[PDB]
């Protein structure tokens, strides 16, 4: 079975990861031989959450996570596998010092890869943020998350800061909604984490935006770079690169990384272990 529906006794929350925007994701065991896994409670009708959960569970995509397994108790479970080096944006703050032009770029295209992936199965994300790329390693992350917003009535009568204008005023949202989000996860990743429009209350961000205005420039970004994402933030959606495109460009900057972004010390660059404690479900 693709999506596999386990019973409330297969698995169990042993400790809490953190709260997000649509549950509560703990860190614990599946035992169907155990299993580590990342497991997101939910804040019959289940039918449609289960089509929308199978589409979760059936893509393949060594950049998207894949949906494992789901519970349908008084609250809708869903089980993943743990990516042991948390989200991408703690992963960027934490190592501030101690990465280089190399890794950036590559996670970059990277993340590109993941989300042409989800535009290939015909898949808006809608809440694409460094905080929902985990890191399966330093040198291999993957996009999560996906789906969960449009099965929670997203488009329906909200991280502001990462939605394109469109998405704010109409609720629009397509692949270049999701390309303007990517534009501000890459700025998060370049700011080494910092938070987008930090003090600008969101209330007012639909405004600011149509006067022109953009995140700036980051330190460490030669304008080659930053181009990119401003135009990943213009109006005009259909004239915002494609991710095929983001692909293709960051893959060449990746080529030559010190030549597009300048970090110090660039050529010389807690653990998990007693973070987060078995096969693992990629050996399973
Ligand atoms: N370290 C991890 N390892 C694995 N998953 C994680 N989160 C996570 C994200 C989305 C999730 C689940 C379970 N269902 N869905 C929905 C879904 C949708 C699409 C594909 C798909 F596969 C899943 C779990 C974390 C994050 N832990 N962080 C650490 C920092 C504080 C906040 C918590």
């Amino acid at each position: 079975a693709l999506l596999r529906i386990l019973k409330e006794t297969e698995f169990k929350k042993i400790k809490v990861l953190g709260s997000g925007a649509f549950g509560t994701v703990y860190k614990g065991l599946w035992i169907p031989v155990k299993i580590p896994v990342a497991i997101k409670e939910l804040r019959k009708a289940n039918k449609e959450i289960l089509d929308e959960a199978y589409v979760m569970a059936s893509v393949d995509n060594p950049h998207v996570c894949r949906l494992l397994g789901i519970c349908l108790t008084s609250t809708v479970q869903l089980i993943t596998q743990l990516m042991p080096f948390g989200c991408l944006l703690d992963y960027v703050r934490e190592h501030k010092d101690n990465i280089g032009s190399q890794y950036l770029l590559n996670w970059c295209v990277q993340i590109a890869k993941g989300m042409n992936y989800l535009e290939d199965r015909r898949l808006v994300h809608r809440d694409l943020a460094a905080r929902n790329v985990l890191v399966k390693t330093p040198q291999h992350v993957k996009i999560t998350d996906f789906g969960l917003a449009k099965l929670l009535g997203a488009e329906e009568k909200v991280p502001i800061k990462w939605m394109a204008l469109e998405s704010i005023l109409h609720r629009i949202y397509t692949h270049q909604s999701d390309v303007w989000s990517y534009g501000v996860t890459v700025w998060e990743l370049m700011t080494f984490g910092s938070k987008p429009y930090d003090g600008i209350p969101a209330s007012e961000i639909s405004s600011i935006l149509e006067k022109g205005e953009r995140l700036p420039q980051p330190p460490i970004c030669t304008i080659d770079v930053y181009m990119i994402m401003v135009k990943c933030w213009m109006i005009d959606a259909d004239s915002r690169p494609k991710f095929r495109e983001l692909i293709i460009e960051f893959s060449k900057m990746a080529r030559d990384p010190q030549r597009y972004l300048v970090i110090q010390g660039d050529e010389r660059m807690n653990f998990y272990r007693a973070l987060m404690d078995v096969v693992d479900a990629d050996e399973y």
